[PDB]
């Protein structure tokens, strides 16, 4: 995160941290819990990952410092990738994780909701990116979960600073005229949180940008309400 | 290594990368396979380092992405550090790691020779640090090993250059006038070697400087043939 601030321990309590053990343990992603055995986060986070063995599943967190090889963590026993995803700028930039196991709700971990389809029209002015990743373009993954205040851009003045690019109503964009604040690399895959009516809604999933908080440059978020039957399809039982 | 080049395979098949598996594994500092059973290295490496039991010795190694939780390692049976040291800057920076087990020699791994004290008049004219260490002062551990020629400078020089310290007939220094080429934080514990009349010398131990690879601060390291002596007493069995 860019410009960013951070966390109070446990105010993001469906962030998660996502490592790969290959060939060493580290940070790949971040994530949310949206249900007891479920994490939505960005498809593009499982480049060159062949299998589900590889991850752990880290919920809790405020500092990376925590993670130990004592640390307790969800293992992934599916990823399920979105079959029209090719790549984070052409959208469909959506991945469930099955855990191994069902998290045990509570304080420092608990589910976010989705959001609603009759809340599209509804203007959220209380939006928030988190993550552990980078502070500018070149860096490293950050010890302390980082949050920015970050306001929507509409998909016209969204479009207008991706010339070359197609924004699509499955995709969400904020950002700072001036840049400044935004995402960066290492926070893919994790929240845009939107409270409105003291509920916080998992608008957005972390995807891309060019650069990270540059001017006139917004960060691109996968519309998580454009996937809401999707995400029902993909959850249920056998 | 600051304004260096990546190393040919096995080109310092002395230089092993030390890393802590606490709390998850990484890169932790330099050092040279001096014998059999021993690695020479800074003992400013092992702040807040408890136990051996969590240090690893990696030999034979270009690009830390060669290490994976399947590479084969040297356990640490016991840490020596100079009963002098305090900190880098005072001097005494040097520590020996007795392995666990016997390094076999081969072609990517056998020990650089001791400096003689009837080289202490040789002008060494091709020394070379080497290290996955930074690039700059806030950057991060690089994939392949850097190795960077630098120039020694006489200690009358060096003391002018750092006018709020002690540089004693302990401490080497090396560096350009105008900087650009350096150990950086990484490097430390590390080789500076010098090739002498077709052998390669360990001349010193990489240990500190003001930032790295600035104008006018050339960078410290430990005077390796002032602790021969030191490494005889301590190398000896019971
Ligand atoms: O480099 C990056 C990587 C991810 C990324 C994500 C958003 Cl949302 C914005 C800028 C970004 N820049
Ligand atoms: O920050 C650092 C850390 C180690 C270090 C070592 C030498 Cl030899 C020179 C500069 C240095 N700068």
């Amino acid at each position: 995160i860019v410009g960013g601030t951070a966390s109070v321990r446990g105010e993001w309590p469906w962030q998660v941290t996502l490592h790969t053990t290959s060939p060493t343990q580290r940070h790949l992603c971040g994530g949310s819990i949206i249900g007891n055995q479920w994490i939505l986060t960005a498809a593009h986070c499982f480049y060159g990952v062949e299998s589900p063995k590889i991850l752990r599943v880290y919920s809790g967190i405020l500092n990376q410092a925590e993670i130990a090889e004592d640390t307790s963590f969800f293992g992934v026993q599916e990823i399920i990738i979105h079959d029209q995803y090719k790549m984070a700028e052409s959208g469909y930039d959506i991945a469930l994780l099955k855990l191994e196991t069902t998290v045990n709700y509570a304080d420092s971990q608990r589910p976010i909701s989705l959001p609603s389809k009759g809340d599209r029209n509804v203007i959220y002015t209380d939006c928030w990116v988190t993550g552990w990743g980078y502070r500018k373009l070149r860096d490293k993954i950050q010890n302390t979960l980082q949050k920015a205040k970050i306001p929507l851009v509409t998909n016209e003045e969204c479009q207008k600073r991706y010339r070359g690019h197609k924004i699509t109503h499955k995709m969400i964009c904020a950002g700072y005229r001036e840049g400044g604040k935004d995402a960066c690399k290492g926070d893919s895959g994790g929240p845009l949180s939107c409270k409105h009516n003291e509920v916080w809604h998992l608008v957005g999933i972390t995807s891309w940008g060019e650069g990270c908080a540059q001017r006139e440059r917004p960060g691109v978020y996968t519309n998580v309400v454009e996937y809401v039957d999707w995400i029902l399809e993909k959850t249920q039982a056998v």
